């Protein structure tokens, strides 16, 4: 078995010449040459079957991208692991290799008002398939958009995804951890549960302001600075979205504030399109009802030049907690059976 930089990476014998990319969220990642499709791709080593939760996660990304069939989704292309349950101890994901992430574009590249509107129609786009299968990614960031040479974009880890459940959504104040700190939408520190489609529009929005600036739109500290980067920019709430809010410890909480007012975005972003801050407006609004809706999204003037509902395809079968690790390694070992 081939070693990188440590550690075993057993792909052999179809990938070979290997060189290591990163550190993806559950381990290493390579680049490798296929020599069945004669290109390079990318290999992801997952070792998750002592621990329940990790599990859990890799069964949903596995079951989630190879249920999914789109354009701006990644694929799995390959996964690798040995023949019987009790020799399993890591499994192998392939995927297409990509030449960078947003992240990493985002640190530093200045784009282009044309690479904005492509990439936000790209990301609209994939998440309108999603949501069309009744399923939250709740992880959307920069770091979870790869890109190809030609700016191509692909939507990545749907291991912390849910399907959407909007009737059990309520909870209490400063309970939920729903995505990564700064693209977390303001109602999850409030009373949601973060089981809502409005969720991701929240991440889209920050992903769209990261864009237009180049910097994080509300980059909180700690779990507990977020709401106030929020409201910073988006002023003090209205009395009909505090309505929406019936939870006492929640509504206080914002009736306890000083008055805060709404930051222009024309001012906060003086090159941005009017078309580009019209839209982020709709997508980052604090009120979850009210919130932009991915296909309207896609349907507002700034997407003009690209929106075509026709080549926005929807998923053809959509998706309708305490199983122990040896059941779910049972389960990943039948999702992955495909492959052998
Ligand atoms: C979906 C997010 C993910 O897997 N990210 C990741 C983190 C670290 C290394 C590799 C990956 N995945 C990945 N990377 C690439 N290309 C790299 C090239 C170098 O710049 C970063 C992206 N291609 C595919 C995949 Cl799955």
């Amino acid at each position: 078995p081939e070693m990188v930089r440590g550690q075993v990476f057993d792909v052999g014998p179809r990938y070979t010449n290997l060189s290591y990319i990163g550190e993806g969220a559950y381990g290493m990642v390579c680049s490798a040459y296929d020599n069945l499709n004669k290109v390079r791709v990318a290999i992801k080593k997952i070792s998750p079957f002592e621990h329940q939760t990790y599990c859990q996660r890799t069964l949903r990304e596995i079951k989630i991208l190879l249920r999914f069939r789109h354009e701006n989704i990644i694929g799995i292309n390959d996964i690798i692991r040995a023949p019987t349950i009790e020799q399993m101890k890591d499994v192998y994901i392939v995927q297409d290799l990509m030449e960078t992430d947003l992240y990493k574009l985002l640190k530093t590249q200045h784009l282009s008002n044309d690479h904005i509107c492509y990439f936000l129609y790209q990301i609209l786009r994939g998440l309108k398939y999603i949501h069309s299968a009744n399923v939250l990614h709740r992880d959307l960031k920069p770091s979870n958009l790869l890109l190809n040479t030609t700016c191509d974009l692909k939507i990545c880890d749907f291991g912390l995804a849910r399907v959407a459940d909007p009737d059990h959504d309520h909870t209490g104040f400063l309970t939920e951890y729903v995505a990564t700190r700064w693209y977390r939408a303001p109602e999850i520190m409030l009373n949601s549960k973060g089981y809502t489609k409005s969720i991701d529009i929240w991440s889209v929005g920050c992903i769209l302001a990261e864009m237009l600036s180049n910097r994080p739109i509300f980059p909180g500290k700690h779990y507990l600075d977020q709401l106030n980067h929020i409201l910073g920019i988006l002023g003090s709430p209205s009395q009909e979205d505090l309505n929406c809010i019936i939870n006492l410890k929640a509504r206080n909480y914002l009736l306890s504030l000083p008055h805060k007012n709404k930051v222009p975005w024309n001012r906060l972003f003086p090159n941005a399109d009017s078309k580009a801050l019209d839209l982020l407006d709709k997508m980052l609004t604090f009120n979850p009802h009210k919130r932009i809706e991915v296909e309207q999204a896609l349907a507002h003037p700034y997407l003009e030049q690209y929106y075509d509902p026709s080549d926005e395809p929807i998923a053809e079968a959509p998706f309708k907690d305490d199983l122990p690790k040896e059941k779910l390694k049972e389960l990943i070992f039948e999702e992955t059976a495909r492959f052998q």
